[PDB]
């Protein structure tokens, strides 16, 4: 089963997100009110890792610039017809360069347990580092911490769009230090009829601790918030 | 694809008929008063491809002796778990010999459209008019007749039991004078994780002429009422 987010699987990343009950209004409206809270007058925003676009066509009603990184060609393709007037670079978030600082720099959704490793979540912190201007902020959502994580979790929904009809089941093992997420998916239509889809994610169990450690060693101060867009919390940094 | 009603399919059939619906306790005592109606006093049904028995358990609550007729291994060996006093004969309801004759004979749920052309329609009814009481009924379920047949039509539906959830989708398409009905499930549970079944089925889009022929030619009267238990109908036939 692929792991890079690409094909109908990357096509299909919206509608099941949004189904599902994702608000990207909502989260954008929450970003933009705790990015400035740490840095008033806040102008520019970088989201690295991300995805097919969808906070970033919010957030650029907040910010005047915004700007992407993602790894994926085929997720940066939806995002880039998404943002047209913004730029999104294609690459990789443990080692790009940009040339340039932004108000902030966000990783949300847990695109950071895409790393594994202290030496690539330390990568990725040093690059957000590099890219933040020294009054703002970095803010990355992580995925769960080994001792929250649910292990033996199972999504299932059904969301229809177009005529269209798609399933989407999941299951969450823990697989030593990661979570292994195993995605299936049914699509229907009169016309099109059933195809089957699946894809299957090793997202790390980094600890609290080790996030801190990588905002730390990267210059940042970092403080934590629970709850957070997606239940796993926030970690926000200011350089420093 | 299977399209023998085997294995895991098997397994899952009364979980998803029950998620779609399907009421065996109203079927059966309509199906009893129907018998009733035509037969005043019967006291045994033999039902053909009787699958997991689901009709027969309740059809023991108005018949003295119910018994059985099942193609797949499978579906039989649920069946006689869920009827353990009844006989229940492994068979082909196009050439199958049972010595005896019962108040009812019965069909149900379309399994009819499993035979490929006239002559096989023609050979079951034959056999069940063998096994009918002089003053007993035949009864078959009908598949669709081709009007009244919908191509593209899906069916999706996810229903959960005992920590596992089942999501089935089917897609079916006009094939030749059958229904091509395709049919895909995800089924995830904590512990067992998440696995993709299909099957496949051809049901013949038999015509009305076509089933009264059958039956005519078993030496049934025959008559037609449109509704019954899934829509479907109900064919009705009378020895003599
Ligand atoms: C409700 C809940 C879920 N979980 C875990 C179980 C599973 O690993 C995940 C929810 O899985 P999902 O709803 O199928 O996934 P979600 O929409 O959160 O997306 C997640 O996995 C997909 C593959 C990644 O692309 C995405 N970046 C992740 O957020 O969070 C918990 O640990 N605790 C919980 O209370
Ligand atoms: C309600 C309805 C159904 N149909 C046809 C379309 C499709 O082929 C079928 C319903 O699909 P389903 O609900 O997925 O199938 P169902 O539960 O009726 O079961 C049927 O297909 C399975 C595979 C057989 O084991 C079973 N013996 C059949 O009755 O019936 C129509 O053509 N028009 C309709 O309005
Ligand atoms: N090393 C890497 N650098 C950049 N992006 C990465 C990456 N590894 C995974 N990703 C991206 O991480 C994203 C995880 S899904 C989250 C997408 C988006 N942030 C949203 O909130 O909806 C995917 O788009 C995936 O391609
Ligand atoms: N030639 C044949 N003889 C007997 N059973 C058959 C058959 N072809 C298909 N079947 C059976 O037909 C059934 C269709 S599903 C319907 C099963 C059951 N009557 C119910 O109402 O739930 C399956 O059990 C299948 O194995």
């Amino acid at each position: 089963p692929q792991a890079d987010y690409s094909g109908e699987i990357a096509e299909l990343y919206d509608l099941v997100h949004q189904g599902k009950g994702k608000d990207y209004h909502r989260e954008a409206a929450d970003l933009a009110a705790l990015v400035r809270r740490h840095s008033p007058k806040a102008a520019s925003l970088l989201d690295v890792a991300c995805g097919t676009g969808m906070h970033l066509r919010h957030l650029a009603d907040s910010f005047g610039t915004v700007e992407g990184l993602e790894l994926s060609a085929d997720m940066l393709a939806i995002a880039r017809r998404r943002n047209p007037d913004a730029v999104l670079h294609h690459g990789d978030m443990r080692d790009f360069s940009l040339g340039r600082r932004f108000s902030a720099v966000t990783c949300m959704f847990s695109s950071i347990g895409n790393l594994a490793g202290q030496a690539e979540l330390d990568a990725a912190l040093e690059r957000f580092a590099a890219h933040v201007l020294p009054d703002g902020v970095v803010v990355v959502e992580p995925w769960w911490f080994p001792e929250n994580f649910t292990p033996g979790y199972v999504a299932a929904g059904t969301v229809e769009a177009g005529g269209t009809t798609v399933t989407r089941v999941s299951h969450s093992s823990r697989e030593g230090e990661a979570t292994r997420i195993e995605v299936h998916y049914l699509v229907a239509g009169p016309d099109r009829g059933i195809t089957h889809h699946e894809e299957s994610h090793r997202i790390t169990l980094f600890t609290r601790e080790q996030y801190e450690r990588a905002f730390t060693a990267a210059g940042l101060s970092v403080e934590f918030m629970p709850g957070g867009p997606s239940g796993r919390g926030l970690f926000t940094g200011l350089p420093g």
